[PDB]
DNA sequence: GTCTGCGCCGATGAGTGC
DNA sequence: GCACTCATCGGCGCAGAC
Protein backbone atom coordinates (compact mmCIF):
# COMPACT_ATOMS: atom_id res chain seq x y z
CA UNK A 1 0.00 0.00 0.00
CA UNK A 2 2.91 2.48 1.12
CA UNK A 3 6.32 1.01 -0.67
CA UNK A 4 9.99 1.90 0.07
CA UNK A 5 11.64 3.67 -2.76
CA UNK A 6 14.29 2.51 -1.41
CA UNK A 7 13.93 -1.22 -1.06
CA UNK A 8 10.82 -2.46 -2.16
CA UNK A 9 9.17 -3.27 0.97
CA UNK A 10 5.75 -2.19 1.40
CA UNK A 11 3.67 -0.75 4.32
CA UNK A 12 0.26 -0.15 5.63
CA UNK A 13 0.31 3.04 6.21
CA UNK A 14 2.39 6.39 6.36
CA UNK A 15 3.42 6.20 10.01
CA UNK A 16 4.77 2.67 9.51
CA UNK A 17 6.57 3.67 6.15
CA UNK A 18 8.09 6.42 8.31
CA UNK A 19 9.75 4.36 10.33
CA UNK A 20 10.94 2.34 8.35
CA UNK A 21 12.77 4.70 6.46
CA UNK A 22 14.51 5.19 9.48
CA UNK A 23 16.42 1.97 8.96
CA UNK A 24 17.54 4.03 5.76
CA UNK A 25 18.69 7.63 6.93
CA UNK A 26 19.64 6.25 10.46
CA UNK A 27 17.42 8.54 12.38
CA UNK A 28 17.04 7.72 15.80
CA UNK A 29 14.46 10.69 17.33
CA UNK A 30 14.15 9.42 20.86
CA UNK A 31 16.80 9.77 23.29
CA UNK A 32 17.98 8.28 26.44
CA UNK A 33 18.03 10.87 29.04
CA UNK A 34 20.39 9.09 31.48
CA UNK A 35 23.01 8.30 28.81
CA UNK A 36 22.09 9.99 25.54
CA UNK A 37 22.00 6.90 23.22
CA UNK A 38 19.25 7.35 20.72
CA UNK A 39 16.89 5.02 19.27
CA UNK A 40 14.81 4.62 16.04
CA UNK A 41 11.66 3.40 18.18
CA UNK A 42 10.04 4.93 20.95
CA UNK A 43 9.12 1.42 22.11
CA UNK A 44 12.91 0.33 21.79
CA UNK A 45 13.73 3.47 23.94
CA UNK A 46 11.66 2.55 26.66
CA UNK A 47 12.93 -1.01 27.09
CA UNK A 48 16.34 0.87 27.40
CA UNK A 49 15.50 2.96 30.02
CA UNK A 50 14.37 -0.13 32.43
CA UNK A 51 18.30 -0.78 32.44
CA UNK A 52 18.65 2.51 34.44
CA UNK A 53 16.04 1.87 36.58
CA UNK A 54 17.15 -1.15 37.97
CA UNK A 55 14.03 -2.69 38.94
CA UNK A 56 13.72 -6.26 37.52
CA UNK A 57 10.18 -6.10 37.43
CA UNK A 58 9.49 -9.72 35.50
CA UNK A 59 9.78 -12.28 38.06
CA UNK A 60 9.57 -16.03 36.88
CA UNK A 61 6.38 -18.11 38.28
CA UNK A 62 8.84 -21.26 38.54
CA UNK A 63 11.86 -19.93 40.35
CA UNK A 64 10.71 -16.33 41.76
CA UNK A 65 14.50 -14.70 39.57
CA UNK A 66 13.49 -11.34 38.14
CA UNK A 67 14.60 -9.86 35.36
CA UNK A 68 14.61 -6.52 33.23
CA UNK A 69 12.26 -7.10 30.57
CA UNK A 70 9.08 -8.99 29.81
CA UNK A 71 10.45 -11.22 26.40
CA UNK A 72 13.40 -11.97 28.48
CA UNK A 73 11.43 -13.17 31.17
CA UNK A 74 9.54 -15.22 28.77
CA UNK A 75 12.55 -16.64 27.13
CA UNK A 76 13.54 -18.24 30.77
CA UNK A 77 10.15 -20.04 31.30
CA UNK A 78 10.56 -22.35 28.67
CA UNK A 79 13.22 -24.01 30.58
CA UNK A 80 10.46 -24.73 33.01
CA UNK A 81 7.71 -25.06 30.76
CA UNK A 82 10.33 -27.42 28.32
CA UNK A 83 8.52 -25.50 25.51
CA UNK A 84 10.77 -26.21 22.58
CA UNK A 85 9.46 -23.99 19.79
CA UNK A 86 12.73 -24.62 17.22
CA UNK A 87 11.95 -28.13 15.12
CA UNK A 88 14.48 -29.71 12.98
CA UNK A 89 13.01 -29.32 9.63
CA UNK A 90 14.59 -33.53 8.69
CA UNK A 91 13.64 -35.24 11.66
CA UNK A 92 11.54 -35.52 15.01
CA UNK A 93 13.93 -33.36 17.40
CA UNK A 94 13.13 -29.85 18.98
CA UNK A 95 15.15 -27.55 20.88
CA UNK A 96 14.95 -24.77 23.07
CA UNK A 97 17.60 -23.08 21.58
CA UNK A 98 17.47 -21.39 17.80
CA UNK A 99 21.36 -21.98 18.07
CA UNK A 100 21.43 -25.58 18.70
CA UNK A 101 18.47 -26.67 16.45
CA UNK A 102 20.87 -24.29 13.59
CA UNK A 103 24.09 -26.20 14.26
CA UNK A 104 22.04 -29.82 14.42
CA UNK A 105 20.38 -29.37 10.93
CA UNK A 106 23.76 -28.24 9.81
CA UNK A 107 24.74 -31.61 10.94
CA UNK A 108 22.14 -33.50 8.91
CA UNK A 109 23.31 -31.29 5.65
CA UNK A 110 26.95 -32.52 6.21
CA UNK A 111 25.35 -36.43 6.04
CA UNK A 112 23.67 -35.34 2.96
C1' DG B 1 33.77 -25.83 19.57
C1' DT B 2 29.02 -26.54 21.32
C1' DC B 3 25.35 -26.02 24.64
C1' DT B 4 23.30 -23.20 28.00
C1' DG B 5 21.49 -18.94 29.88
C1' DC B 6 20.76 -14.27 29.43
C1' DG B 7 21.40 -9.19 28.46
C1' DC B 8 20.39 -5.78 25.04
C1' DC B 9 19.50 -4.35 20.71
C1' DG B 10 16.69 -3.43 15.37
C1' DA B 11 12.76 -3.73 12.98
C1' DT B 12 8.29 -5.37 12.04
C1' DG B 13 3.37 -6.75 13.52
C1' DA B 14 -1.04 -7.25 16.23
C1' DG B 15 -4.29 -5.01 18.92
C1' DT B 16 -6.51 -0.97 20.21
C1' DG B 17 -8.83 3.21 19.73
C1' DC B 18 -9.41 7.72 17.36
C1' DG C 1 -8.51 5.86 6.97
C1' DC C 2 -4.85 6.88 10.88
C1' DA C 3 -1.22 6.57 14.94
C1' DC C 4 0.14 4.65 19.40
C1' DT C 5 1.62 0.96 22.65
C1' DC C 6 3.57 -3.17 23.40
C1' DA C 7 4.60 -7.83 21.64
C1' DT C 8 7.37 -10.48 18.84
C1' DC C 9 11.30 -12.56 17.05
C1' DG C 10 15.97 -12.65 14.99
C1' DG C 11 20.63 -11.10 15.83
C1' DC C 12 24.67 -10.79 18.51
C1' DG C 13 27.83 -11.23 22.19
C1' DC C 14 29.46 -13.22 26.07
C1' DA C 15 30.78 -16.34 30.15
C1' DG C 16 30.71 -20.92 32.43
C1' DA C 17 30.60 -25.80 31.87
C1' DC C 18 32.07 -29.58 29.47
ZN1 LIG D 1 13.32 0.52 2.53
ZN1 LIG E 1 20.38 5.10 28.53
ZN1 LIG F 1 12.62 -19.54 36.56
ZN1 LIG G 1 17.01 -33.44 12.92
Amino acid sequence: PYACELCAKQFQSPSTLKMHMRCHTGEKPYQCKTCGRCFSVQGNLQKHERIHLGLKEFVCQYCNKAFTLNETLKIHERIHTGEKRYHCQFCFQRFLYLSTKRNHEQRHIREH
